[PDB]
């Protein structure tokens, strides 16, 4: 028999196949009902031992998955000059995607390697075991078992999970993770709206509920996001246009009735209307598809000016007929309307005069963008922006309303993101700062983007992870494509803990009070919570949510 050894590990362990493993022993946590608990075990041989059988036994079963660390390349695991906060700067093979047990799991010689154990805990009222309702909290084992092909053991951990009896509150938080159709229907090589791309999409966007997602990006023209100047995505338009004559249009809203009752049956809260201009300066309109007599040409973009009377006249025809479908379908307080993403002070007077449009219209409606210029908000431009992580510090000085952040490729100083060659704390923490500073919404460009840089080409998520040398690796996308739906990475289920984080604070801030939560978050640091300094440190977050969740369990609770 092989030598083998094993390791059990926290949720925020990153283990490498390239290194000594210095992480210490995790074989305790703590949860509420309706929580994610994920832990992982690492194990490693001196022998190469294919197709282990891995095994848990736990009255927790119903509840438990297991799943393979597979490992993923970065050729741009940085831009230049990283922080001293980075794990690792170098390209090479990193872990990321969780795989299916039944796709094969090795032991390859010499190589820690991790297996990956998710818990998803229901209602107490649903839960199947017996268990004490009158109990604060109980304790349950989940003993996993590593055995060779042949039936012999080869190693084995325990891992004691305590369940405290309160639910962990719905989220109350908007979240956005741009939902790109398109790389569904080009990676699959399915039509765009077929039945086969219809069935995708409910996959994808089931998977982003359960992972805490209530708004979605909603195209109903081609979204004009990282598409170059003259160039075009695959055509996705909920919006049917029948050209009748020069300047003179019909609309069908079928899809987009298909599309909003799929969002109300898998649980989204929100509807996102995509944007109505081109990114980086509002200059154009968005690819827009029309039929004359039966036939199908392009009618607006690259060559319409934003400004120009043709695309004035368009919207001025389908905007009060889109706010005629918004009030039929009772979708009044649901809605959100983009002008054009990311603009700066020189596109102010493009910005201003695409905003004109819409709100000749769109009057009592919520408008948002991303974009970080707070002398952009000063003049009334927008009406709810959004500005990014590292540059938040003036929305928060002036007391903005309703207040909103984002992250992306260009916050990779200090800040929490979501790259390969950063840190599981350094994601995770985004929660308890979003409490710290009463966010109301968080929006990210990349649920599942597979092009590369301005869409110039499609790449494979499993061979390219960085837009092709653009986008430091997980920017671009937090999920991969497996054979019949998404397949999760570390990375994303990370951050589902960091919005389990945020839920638990406003528990306990409910039960005991603003001033002792914030207290209790921010005991025995060195300095204030910010989006720029907290703790990077697997100790210091597991032992301040144990800390908030003991406090909930000990709490004085109204019937
Ligand atoms: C809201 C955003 N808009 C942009 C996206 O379209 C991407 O280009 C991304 C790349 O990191 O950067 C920002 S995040
Ligand atoms: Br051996
Ligand atoms: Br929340």
């Amino acid at each position: 028999l092989p030598d083998f050894e094993t390791r059990c590990l926290s949720s925020l362990s990153k283990v490498f196949a390239d290194a000594e493993l210095h992480d210490l022993p995790v074989n305790t946590g703590s949860a509420m009902w309706k929580e994610v608990f994920s832990f992982q075990v690492a194990y490693r041989s001196p022998q190469l031992i294919k197709s282990l059988k891995i095994s848990a036994e736990s009255e927790l079963e119903p509840y438990l998955a297991i799943r393979a660390v597979g490992l993923s390349p970065s050729e741009l695991p940085v831009f230049p000059n990283p922080d001293e906060g980075y794990i690792r700067t170098a390209p090479g093979l990193y872990p990321d995607p969780l795989y299916p047990l039944a796709d094969g799991v090795h032991a390859v010689p010499n190589q820690w390697r991790s297996v990956w154990v998710t818990v998803s805990l229901p209602s107490m009222s649903e839960f199947i075991p017996a268990a004490d309702i009158g109990a604060e909290s109980v304790s349950f084992p989940i003993d996993l078992c590593f055995e060779d092909g042949k039936g012999n053991h080869l190693g084995a951990e325990k891992f004691a999970l305590e369940i405290i009896f309160q639910e962990l509150p719905e989220q109350t938080l908007l979240h956005t993770e741009w939902f790109h159709s398109d790389c569904i229907a080009t990676q699959y090589k399915v039509e765009v709206f077929s039945e086969a791309h219809w069935k995708l999409i409910e996959s994808y966007v089931h998977n982003a509920v359960n992972h805490g997602v209530n708004m979605l990006l909603t195209p109903l023209f081609t979204p004009p996001l990282d598409t170059y100047v003259g160039g075009e995505r695959p055509t996705v338009q909920l919006i049917d246009v029948e050209i009748t004559g020069v300047n003179e249009y019909r609309f069908k809203f079928d899809r987009l009735e298909r599309w909003v009752e799929m969002c109300q049956r898998l649980g989204i809260q929100f509807i996102e209307f995509s944007h109505l201009f081109t990114q980086w300066g509002a200059k154009y309109a968005p690819k827009i598809i029309a039929k004359k007599d039966g036939e199908e040409k392009r009618i607006f973009g690259w060559d319409t000016e934003a400004s120009g009377e043709s695309y004035s006249l368009f919207l001025d025809q389908f905007l009060p007929q889109l706010v005629h479908f918004i009030r039929n379908h009772h979708l009044d307080d649901k809605v959100f309307f983009h002008v054009s993403d990311e603009p700066g002070m020189k596109h102010a007077e493009s910005y201003r005069q695409a905003s004109d449009i819409l709100n000749k219209h769109l009057a009592g409606f919520s408008i948002l963008d991303a974009l970080s210029d707070y002398d952009f908000y000063e003049k009334g431009l927008v009406q709810i922006p959004v500005p990014s992580n590292d540059q938040i510090e003036p929305f928060i000085e002036h007391g903005v309303e309703p207040l909103w952040t984002y992250y992306c490729c260009g916050q990779d100083h200090h800040v929490s993101n979501r790259f390969f060659s950063l840190s599981s704390p350094r994601n995770r923490v985004l929660g308890a700062q979003l409490y710290k500073f009463g966010v109301q919404g968080f929006l990210h460009w990349g649920f599942n983007f597979w092009y590369s840089q301005y869409s110039k080409k499609v790449i494979d998520p499993f061979k390219v992870t960085d837009a092709d040398c653009a986008f430091p690796s997980g920017d671009p996308f937090v999920v991969y494509p497996g054979a019949d739906g998404p397949l999760d990475s570390i990375r994303w289920e990370v951050f589902r803990e960091g919005l389990q984080d945020l839920r638990a604070l406003k528990l306990l801030e409910a039960l005991a009070g603003r001033e002792k939560t914030l207290a209790l978050l921010e005991q025995n640091l060195r300095e204030e919570l910010t989006f720029k300094s907290f703790p990077d440190d697997i100790e210091w977050l597991l032992s301040t949510r144990e800390k908030i969740n003991r406090a909930i369990k000990d709490a004085y609770r109204a019937d």
